[PDB]
């Protein structure tokens, strides 16, 4: 049969400047099978919002789910007061509106729940959405523009299903220790569809939507990708890449060669991260199906996208420190059901080191951060407002994968998991890898967050957040 076309996001833009967001419970289909979904403004995912550099808009958004939820607008700077973070409840039946001055240069940003300890389960059952940030420089660049032609959002996610075609979460012992993962991909919320580009250049602006699943996006002829944009917005000159690595809630801009009339796949290279690895990811994997056809499309590379600052001297700036952990009993015993779960499988893709790191009680707190469970009550740390900070997070001690992610700011990375960044993450991020090593980010916090609105710093495999990896702090 004929692969389905890859579902384009809305681009909802102000009205009286105000945009309309519905949270509900509604039904898609996966795989033949019917499934209970939940939606921003529909049934699955959620529309692109597009925002303007300086040009404030107020956002109108409705909890008709029967729990509450809150909406965190990642990457975004702004206040701590609609960060949208656990203390953002929305009551079921409940409405939040939310003033957003936009003042951070163009950027594809993502909005999704962060419900305490619901995070995940939130966004398993389907709730993310997208931001299109613009400002005057991009708009010159003359870049692939065409909404869901060839400039297209590609929000990539795994989901497991139960017999009935339920969506199967849960947050245990495993998936606290290792992630929630699945075995079904879905691209747009589709599985493996197809999208029709025109000839020349198509950019797909990629989103790592998945719990705890890391991607490395290729093309199944391995045609380069060349990277225009990272979370935080455009690099500034393109970045030539044969695989592009994505952690969970980072973003790419990338752009790809639609020459001849052959179709090829954008696919997802096997990770080495534990579960993860397991088949059907353990072989490149498609994501979707490029189909080139022949209509309208002036989309160009520019040689110059941007102009990214020199960093500052680092002397005077303060230091804090970050040690992620994870109680020895998780590892132990989340360890010990996912190879009950897998057998002979379960250590797919890992090397004689990462194995012998696991040698050879409330799993909801064993998640931690300088010794702490996430406590609501208790910001870790007051840090200064405008001022730039140098935040060092570590993962020695520990084999997992910590995607780590820091509300309110656009960092520059210093060190990435003991290495100097690749030229493509090199520019603006809100997401650093921490991995049996240490980072080290150069943050800056423009906005206020008082104690009751505070931002979150925490570990963006959701099921890690949700039992303890994350901590609140003011500004
Ligand atoms: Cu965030
Ligand atoms: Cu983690």
């Amino acid at each position: 049969a004929e692969r389905p076309t890859l579902p384009i996001p809305d681009l909802l833009t102000t009205d009286r400047n105000r945009i309309q967001l519905t949270i509900g419970a509604g039904q898609s289909t996966f795989g033949g099978k019917t499934a209970t979904t939940w939606g921003y403004n529909g049934n699955l995912l959620g529309p692109a919002v597009k925002l303007q550099r300086g040009k404030a808009v107020t956002v109108d958004i409705y909890n008709q789910l029967t729990e509450e939820t809150t909406l965190h607008w990642h990457g975004l700077e702004v206040p701590g007061e609609v960060d949208g973070g656990p203390q953002g409840i929305i009551p079921p039946g409940g409405k939040r509106s939310v003033t957003l001055n936009v003042d951070q240069p163009a950027a594809t940003c993502w909005f999704h729940p962060h419900q305490h300890g619901k995070t995940g389960r939130q966004v398993a059952m389907g709730l993310a959405g997208l931001v299109v940030i613009e400002d005057d420089e991009i708009l010159k660049l003359m870049l692939p523009k065409q909404w869901g032609i060839d400039d297209v959002p590609v929000i990539v996610q795994d989901k497991k299903f139960s017999a009935d075609g339920q969506i199967d979460y849960q947050l245990d012992v495993m998936t606290a220790a290792v992630g929630w993962f699945g075995d079904t991909l879905l691209t747009n919320g589709a599985i493996y569809p197809q999208h029709a580009a025109p000839r020349g250049w198509l950019r797909l602006r990629l989103l790592n939507g998945c719990n705890a699943r890391s991607l490395n996006f290729a093309t199944s002829d391995n045609r380069p990708l060349y990277v225009i944009a990272s979370d935080g917005g455009l690099l500034p000159e393109p970045v030539k890449v044969s695989e592009l690595p994505v952690l969970m809630g980072e973003r790419f801009e990338v752009l790809v060669e639609v020459n001849d009339n052959k179709p090829f796949d954008l696919v997802t290279l096997p990770v080495s991260q534990m579960g993860i690895a397991i088949a059907p990811f353990d072989k490149p994997h498609p994501v979707m199906r490029i189909q080139p056809i022949a209509i309208s499309a002036s989309g160009a590379l520019p040689d110059t996208l941007s102009s990214l600052p020199a960093l500052p001297s680092l002397e005077g700036l303060t230091v804090r420190k970050l040690q992620l952990s994870m109680d020895p009993m998780l590892d132990m015993m989340g360890m010990q059901m996912l190879m009950e779960k897998y057998g002979d499988q379960a250590m797919a893709g890992m090397d004689h080191s990462q194995m012998m790191g696991h040698m050879g009680f409330d799993f909801h707190h064993a998640n931690k951060i300088n010794g702490q469970a996430f406590d609501m009550n208790k910001p870790m740390f007051a840090a200064a407002k405008g001022q730039y900070e140098r935040w060092v997070i570590s993962g020695v001690g520990d084999m997992m994968l910590h995607p780590f992610h820091i509300h309110g700011t656009q960092f520059r990375i210093l060190s990435e998991n003991g290495k100097p960044p690749a030229a493509h993450r090199a520019g603006w991020k809100d997401t650093v890898k921490v991995e049996g090593n240490v980072s080290e980010v150069l943050v800056k916090f423009n906005h206020d967050a008082p104690k009751e609105h505070a931002y979150m710093a925490h570990c963006h495999l959701l099921e890690h957040e949700d039992t303890g990896m994350m901590l609140g702090f003011t500004v």
